[PDB]
């Protein structure tokens, strides 16, 4: 009796599950590295600390490539940007422009923490207004880390009650929902299988927002003077007028890279505060911890700031951890293979698309100890008296050639709205016991479903203004 034609095979089932942990739990047959071949393309799942070194830093310049995908074809404008562009002069060149404006906001009336707790100072004003309601902080801390990335691309920011920061927010969640069903790994090309509305759906959000950045964009030609380069937009037509290079730096180019800014400033921040608040509802002991740490080191009388993260451990710890249980990107942004190369003495041909598995280097149980806990203790010393980092396993913002580049800001960003919000705040489960689900939902960003918060002004708070 003989055994059926095979015309395809699959090592688990598509949309069931979790992808990055699909691959994970294919680990303990196949080993840390994998392929999987659609049609004519391959792709290579690479899921321990060592192999994916070698991907990110070591060979870093031969896997610095982005596998082009009809969706990001779209927001990118065609590989334009820094996030979904290919390796190569244009990325190379925005990418280090956007990163040399960071130093434009190292100090002075301008300096990054100062513009980032005007908007917390902001955020909790309109958050007391709440004071013993129950609500969805998000759209609050949305505004919030937009008006910072807003000062940094143009030196301004949006007032409250503006309603474009809605239209923004629609078409921000219209993208992300469309941009990919869930992660943006997928195994089956469905959008060409299938007749679909996905791409005309992106792309009429994706035009709306482009509008909108076009309009700034002529707005601020005429502001513009050399004598004055304050913002991240003034760096890029600096350098495009100095010019072999007016092709990489076109209007398109510099909306593009602009886009990716804004995206990655507010939604990779606005979900892990979420994930953040979302964790400590499910574990008041940590929460009663940092609340103590705050008023013995900070107190109340003054509000919190960067010098503070060399006392504050707990909550940096916290954060540590949030970004291990819940990677903003549990599988980076895929990467491509520029030449032909190696991974871990495996030879990796040019143009395949290569994978790095950031969920299981950090649920990797040789490298964490009880790695699906939230334990933020893991990361201090046994006294807690100074932080550590207990593993190599643990690449939130990745690392190498196309590394996060906002993590500096990112950080600080998180460090202070988790203080500000603990200082002024008790933050407590809604009057119907509801918790929220930490399963969350893979999307480009690895989301958690909306929630709510009871929030009141601590006593402590109220009973030092007097
Ligand atoms: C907690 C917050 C954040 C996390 C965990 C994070 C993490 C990451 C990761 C994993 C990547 C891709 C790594 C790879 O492809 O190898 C990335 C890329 C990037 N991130 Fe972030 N990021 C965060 C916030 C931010 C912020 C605040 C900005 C502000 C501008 C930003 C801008 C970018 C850009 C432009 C890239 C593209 C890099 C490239 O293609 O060269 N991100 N980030
Ligand atoms: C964490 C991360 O990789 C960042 C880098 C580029 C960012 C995206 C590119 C710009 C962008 C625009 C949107 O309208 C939704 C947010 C997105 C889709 C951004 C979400 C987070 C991304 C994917």
């Amino acid at each position: 009796l003989l055994s059926l034609p095979l015309v395809g095979s699959l090592p688990f089932l598509p949309r069931h599950g979790h992808m990055h942990n699909n691959f994970f739990k294919l680990q303990k047959k196949y080993g840390p590295i994998y392929s999987v071949r659609m049609g004519t393309k391959t792709t290579v799942i690479v899921g321990h600390h060592q192999l994916a070194k070698e991907v990110l830093i070591k060979k870093g310049k031969d896997f610095s490539g982005r596998p082009q995908m009809a969706t990001l074809d779209i927001l990118s404008n065609n590989r334009k940007g820094i996030a979904f562009a290919d390796s190569g002069a244009h990325w190379q060149l925005h990418r280090r422009l956007a990163m040399a404006t960071f130093a434009l906001f190292k100090d002075g009336d301008q300096k990054l923490e100062k513009i980032i707790c005007q908007e917390i100072s902001t955020l909790c004003d309109m958050l007391a207004t709440h004071n013993g309601q129950s609500i969805d902080i998000s759209f609050p801390v949305f505004v919030a880390v937009t008006n910072v990335i807003s000062l940094i691309c143009f030196n301004t920011s949006y007032k409250n009650g503006d309603p474009e920061l809605n239209v923004i927010q629609n078409y921000n969640e219209g993208i992300i929902d469309n941009l990919s069903k869930d992660s943006l790994v997928d195994l089956v090309p469905w959008l060409k299988i299938f007749p679909n509305k996905t791409l005309e759906k992106l792309k009429s959000h994706v035009k709306i927002r482009n509008d909108l950045l076009n309009k700034i964009l002529e707005n601020y030609k005429e502001k513009f003077r050399s004598d004055s380069i304050t913002n991240m937009l003034d760096t890029l037509m600096q350098a495009k007028m100095n010019s072999q290079d007016s092709e990489l730096l076109s209007d398109n180019h510099i909306l593009t890279t602009i886009g990716d800014i804004f995206g990655a400033g507010v939604e990779t921040t606005t979900s892990v505060v979420k994930w953040t608040l979302a964790f400590l509802l499910h574990n008041p002991q940590v929460k009663k911890k940092l609340y103590e740490e705050i008023d013995q080191n900070v107190g109340f009388s003054r509000t919190p700031t960067i010098s503070d993260r060399n006392r504050l451990l707990l909550l940096e710890a916290t954060i540590r951890e949030v970004l291990r249980l819940r990677p903003v990107a549990p599988m980076l942004i895929p990467h491509k293979a520029n030449v032909d190369s190696s991974i871990g003495e495996f030879a990796v041909d040019k143009g395949t698309e290569v994978i790095i598995n950031l969920w299981a280097l950090h649920h990797n149980e040789k490298e964490w100890h009880q790695p699906d806990q939230f334990m933020p203790e893991r990361f201090l010393n046994p006294a807690g008296t100074q932080l550590i980092s207990p593993s190599v396993s643990y690449l939130p913002f990745g690392a190498g050639p196309r590394s996060c580049i906002g993590e500096i800001l990112a950080r600080q960003e998180l460090f202070l709205i988790m203080a500000w919000l603990l200082q002024r705040f008790d933050l407590e489960v809604p009057d119907d016991g509801q918790l929220p689900s930490l399963e969350g939902i893979p999307k480009v960003v690895f989301l958690i479903d909306s929630f709510k918060v009871k929030i009141k002004v601590r006593q402590a708070w109220r009973e030092a203004q007097a």
